[PDB]
């Protein structure tokens, strides 16, 4: 055993998975929860080396043997994400060590509130599409709403209802939402009521970077993300934080890092740090505006297709790298085309709409740009993608006329002759379209 | 711009470093913290496509597209583990999608407990340096005690406070002990003050599955532990439980806790990492390994007591040695810090007989080197450059008064920077002969 065997002759089973993995990305439309094709460079130091250094604590603070590298790479990730957020060192500082998005937030959390102590945060923020938490567990949550005329935040019933329930943190933020939050209404919400504002950017944070869209970090106190989503880098997590005056000055530093060590993690996970790291300095660059420019333009694009085949959009289309489609004038629920859509390799997930309650089966349908953006597609080519979703869409009408249940459907899918087939069909051109594209990362995994 | 450009083309300054920390690695003699060299088709996984997957909730259960193949790896992942520790699966399953072992163990802490519950573990569990804890924050914790005097843990004096606390968790792991842990006892308090028993096996979990030491899963009912510790995998965390039989509800509040409750979407690429690992974990090769680990801790203690250091607790049963230095004039943090500058890493460490003093100790472990191919030879060899390690910190604390004194002496006498010179070239040959698990130069 040299340990330095390769993964395909010595884990076959592993190498055969890895590579089926590959090729659907490859082959299927990809509009999921705006995820990413992370590249090349970024997954190299991700696999690497690097995975094997432990480094508990802080750079700078850390007095034990083998952290002097991991040190410079820490400190070198804090100024380029400092960077690309166009922040002033002096006023703002990073935490690049959280393992994902949520053990970001729950350090904010843990960092700046008692146990027990209140937070408000948007109802079903990620869409409630799998029908506790620790925001609700540890601390006491109350939510927020959507206003369902409008399908925008209601900024009104949460200056209201804040007034009554008196937190010491809100949160702004939701990763199923295709407008623009408004975080000076957010700051005003807070600021009155004696609030932490933290602005969750976990799914735009690229476009905030790219400053395609305005800046959460003009308003908020904390800001958390994830580098995964619209940032095209490694699942990994930031709490950015200011410090400085305003002379007394701001606390956040020390208890933000404390809550991330020792309260809640280990040693960090450096492969991710310096992955994070290679695509923050691509996430500076003039590419990288303008792709995050072809993203809008691309989310845009597909809005406006779905309108003109008449669907409905939650909100009325999008200013943004989603788009929510809202398929119950249609006659379709979620479930229902969510699944079907899987079968002719596009990838989306359901959503609830808002009006409708937990118990309804979400009728909308969540979608976005980022990742089919990073694979050179332009405006044509998602109204071409909208094409092969509304075909799909029809199979599944088809289908709801003669099936009853979710599960009678979904065996008539696999089992009926006559639209196995169809599906087949569409399966196999939206394979033949997307295949041909360029996508970033490995050659072969 | 493809994204498919390589790492030292686009990024430089970060290929240097990456490479740095790989010379570093191959150069060095590495004892920290029960770390290792990760496997390069563990690495392959970890530097996948696998990243990109959004897979948030459990296999069978994730209806939105994209999914098929990381359902999979997931469930393999699953078998593979509870091969690796030899556990049926009509009585075990398992979680793998932890993040690291913090969040491992915080999400069982969730699982079973409210808010306020009682939990009891180990005071300074994991040595000395770098309400604290937020197993502290959240919930009512009274640590139990090492013995002050013997070394090993007061089992004795944990029953009797146990009685008193009515803990609803205990805690039994410590990733700075070098005995074996009596887990059978451990289940007779918890038993008689109706507990929840839970292992975290972190840094040892690599020597359970090769069952070269007696294993948790007999005496415990939830075990936790980390992947990148004895087990030779990439940075993650795992969750077992029981299952079957009146029957256990572990399964449902284990699951509920990671997702939706702590974690977002899991780590796929990572683990796919742990996937390759349990496989290699499962061999005949694998038990080698773990035995010459067990073997090299023992070579090593032996060339300390023959250069009379105590070292805490007499010996190791074990994967690593805790080095009192109080006797030999030197703290755990000028020890370590001379060490680093030959290219040894170690870290400070707490004796049993004094906390706010400076830590008069050292951990010390053999898995990472062993994983080079190390034999019990090589071992007392590494002994050699740490005794001439803690020489010269003798040297210069005669010298020099307080700390920042102590390590600017360090670098800036000369005679002093000279012999570390000379001492560190003597130790990158050493070591830089050896093999090195992973990629060539990264």
């Amino acid at each position: 055993w040299t340990g330095q065997e390769s993964l395909s002759d010595s884990d076959p089973e592993m190498w055969e998975l890895l590579q089926r993995e590959k090729d659907r990305q490859c082959r299927g439309l990809e509009l999921i929860a705006s995820e990413n094709f992370c590249s090349r460079a970024a997954l190299e130091a991700l696999g690497s080396c690097l995975n094997n250094r432990y480094s508990e604590g802080y750079p700078g603070k850390r007095y034990y043997g083998g952290a002097e590298v991991v040190d410079e790479i820490e400190l070198l990730c804090q100024r380029r994400a400092l960077e690309a957020f166009d922040l002033d060192p002096a006023q703002w500082g990073v935490n690049v060590q959280p393992y994902s998005g949520s053990p970001a937030n729950l350090a904010v959390y843990t960092a700046l509130l008692q146990p027990h102590d209140r937070i408000m945060g948007l109802d079903l923020p990620d869409g409630g599409h799998l029908t506790i938490s620790a925001t609700s567990i540890f601390f006491e949550s109350m939510p927020y709403k959507l206003n369902p005329k409008t399908g925008l935040i209601d900024y009104n019933q949460l200056a209201l209802t804040a007034r009554l329930f008196r937190p010491r943190l809100i949160i702004a933020g939701t990763s199923a939402y295709a407008r623009l939050i408004d975080y000076a209404r957010m700051r005003e919400v807070c600021d009155e009521v004696k609030a932490h504002l933290l602005a969750d950017m976990a799914h735009i944070s690229g476009l905030v970077a790219a400053k395609v869209i305005p800046s959460p970090f003009k308003h908020a106190d904390i800001v958390t993300t994830t580098t995964h989503k619209t940032l095209r880098g490694a699942r990994s997590g930031l709490i950015f934080y200011r410090k400085g005056v305003k002379e007394i000055p701001y606390t956040f530093e020390d208890r933000i890092n404390f809550a991330v060590f020792p309260s809640l993690q280990g040693g960090p996970h450096n492969h991710a740090i310096a992955a994070v790291a290679v695509a923050l300095k691509q996430a500076c660059t003039p590419m990288f505006r303008e792709y995050s420019l072809q993203v809008l333009k691309n989310a845009r694009a597909m809005a406006d297709a779905l309108l003109e085949r008449g669907y409905s959009l939650v909100s009325g289309g999008t200013d943004n790298h989603l788009v929510l489609v809202d398929l119950r004038p249609k006659g379709l629920d979620g479930a229902r085309a969510e699944r079907v859509l899987e079968l002719v390799s596009i990838t989306a997930n359901k959503n609830t709409c808002p009006g409708d309650r937990s118990a309804i089966t979400p009728g909308g349908l969540r979608l976005g740009a980022p990742a089919l953006t990073s694979r050179q597609f332009r405006e044509d080519d998602f109204r071409r993608v909208v094409d092969f979703i509304d075909e799909g869409v029809n199979i599944g009408l088809e289908v709801k006329s003669k099936t009853a249940k979710l599960q009678d459907f979904k065996s008539f899918l696999l089992k009926d002759s006559e639209t196995s087939q169809r599906l087949a069909n569409l399966r196999q051109r939206v394979e033949q379209f997307a295949r041909a594209f360029p996508m970033p990362g490995f050659d072969e995994h």
